[PDB]
Formats: structure tokens, sequence, C-alpha cells
């Protein structure tokens, strides 16, 4: 008879783990995931991090989809490394790119992953946190993404009822869909989760992977009305998380390094202010990487976008 809320609050502040495992093989994308990244950031005043996975491109695209062992492995190497410093652990399935374009067709491999990883970490501490599928968007539809969750619920807690479940919104995972999202009552034990990230073209702005994100370099944030925007967006969460009686997780929210300085810690430092008004758990995107808060090479945080997440 777990209580979502207090879980939530033992989530509380974390990081995400980025450009990481989520990316075809670790490395990738420029980050891999030291053993050592875990008493950095436990010591920095953190209490969990998030760790996006593409298990899709790590199991067999035919029955049974088994997961591959070495990978599998990995994971573990990297859940225990943030349990072993004390941290609360937040996983999902990232990335997984064939299910948002034809959902029917992926779906029982979806709910086949998630046997196994339910499976898998059944036995892991309260403090690991099952989270669904990262943003759902394109032909899995909000309508859509709302049986398809309700069906992942059901493979998990066949196996487990231990463990929170963090389910996000469709559309991209912002809140734009928010209003269409439907959690099933039977169900008492998980956390909305919802991705921050506007204005979008501040936050975004440049990032190579955005079409035309270039023509808003240069972009600011700041004003008066830029914060009566955002807190507007935040009572609008808010007044959903009370009539629908869910606990909320900002599982990534951060601005891009292409954005001038000032306004990147103005922005963190404000909505970090604001989630914390409203009693969220969040994640911020993310550790060392593009939108990196900590220089690994270096070994140094830039500490004032530091001081607007933990301060």
């Amino acid at each position: 008879g777990v209580d979502p809320f207090e879980r939530n609050k033992i989530l509380g502040r974390g990081i995400n783990i980025g450009n990481a495992l989520e990316a075809p093989n670790e490395g990738d994308w420029g980050v891999v995931i030291k053993d050592e990244f875990f008493d950095i950031i436990k010591e920095a005043g953190f209490s969990h991090v998030r760790i996006p996975i593409r298990w899709s491109t790590h199991a067999y695209a035919f029955p049974p989809y088994k997961i591959m062992d070495r990978f599998f492995k990995r994971v573990d190497e990297v859940i225990n490394g943030a349990l072993k410093r004390g941290l609360a652990v937040v996983i999902n399935i990232h990335h997984y790119e064939e299910l948002m374009n034809d959902p029917e067709e992926h779906k029982e491999r979806f709910l086949a992953l998630w046997k196994q990883i339910a499976d898998r970490y059944k036995d892991y501490p309260e403090t690991l946190f099952f989270e669904i599928l990262n943003e759902p968007h394109g032909n899995l539809t909000p309508e859509k993404w709302n049986e398809l969750l309700e069906e992942a619920l059901k493979v998990i807690r066949s196996i487990d009822k231990k463990h929170t479940i963090i389910i996000g919104t469709a559309e991209w995972g912002g809140i734009s869909a928010l209003e269409k999202l439907s959690v099933p009552k039977w169900e008492k034990n998980s956390i909305v989760t919802i991705h921050y990230y506007n204005p979008f073209e501040f936050t975004h702005q440049g990032a190579e992977w955005v079409e035309g994100s270039e023509k808003w370099l240069g972009r600011k944030w700041g004003s008066p009305d830029d914060q009566k925007h955002l807190i507007e967006e935040f009572n609008f969460i808010e007044e959903w998380s009370k009539k629908n009686k869910r606990p909320i997780y900002i599982g990534e929210f951060g601005a891009y390094r292409k954005a001038d300085l000032e306004s990147r810690i103005k922005w963190t430092s404000f909505v970090v202010r604001e989630m914390e008004k409203r009693r969220w758990s969040w994640a911020y995107w993310e550790f060392c990487s593009g939108f990196g808060v900590y220089d690994t090479l270096r070994k140094t945080w830039n500490k004032d976008l530091l001081e607007a997440l933990i301060g």
C-alpha cells in the first residue's frame, strides 16, 4: 500500500545522465557512464539520476524479443553504481522509434521488453522507478497511448507491485496533450512525468537535431512576460494534477549550451523555484553533454547553473 506522493518526495531532485545509453551505442553521442559520476552527483546534493536507455536496439526483433545479455549486464552496472551512492534511479525505454511509427506492430515487443525488465529488477530497492516510455509521439497518438500505457501497467503489475511506475504524456511528452492523458483508476502507485522545455525555441536554439533551430540562436529568456507564461503553464499542470490525483515529475528540463549563459541560468533557476513551489520532483537535462552542467574532463561544475539546481 505504497504512497506515490511519498515515492515522489523520495525521488526529489535529479539529473539525467543523457547522450549515453539511449544512443545506438553508449559513447556514440559523447557520454560513457563512469561509475565515478555517481559520487560526483550524490556529493553535489542530488537525490536521484534518470537513465535514458534505448533497449529496442539491444533486443532481438523476433520472438521472444530477448534483451541481449551484455547490454542487460551494462544496465545492471549503471543501476547498482547509482544505488551504491544512495541515489534513487529512474530507468525507461527511450528512443523506441519503430513503436512510435507503427504502434500496433511493435506493441507486443514493447510489452515483452517490460516483462523482461520488470522481471530482472522486481526485487531491487524501492528507490528504483520504472518509466514506461519516453516521449510517445507520431502515430502513437494520445488516444492510443492511453491504451498502450494501460497494457504496460498490466504486464508490469503482474510481476512487480513494489516499484513506482512513471507515466508520460504523448505528443512528445510536454504539456500539449496532458489534457488527454488518463491513468487507470485501478493503478495506485504511479507518477506522471512531463518534459518542460518551453519556450522551445529558447531551450533548443541551435540543436542540430531540430529542423530550423538555427533561426532561434541568440534568443534570450528572463522577462516578466516570460516568467508569467511559465507560471501559467505550471498552474495548468498543477490543476490537472489535482483533478487527476497523481504526483508530478518533470523528468527533463534544460536549455541547450548554445543559448546565452545568463538566460540559461535564469530560466533554469526559475523553473526549479516554480517546480519546488508545487512540490514536484524533477530531473535536469542533462549532466555533462550539450546541455551539461558538469565538465567531466576538467572535473568541474558550472557553479552558477549548479546553484540554480541545488542552491
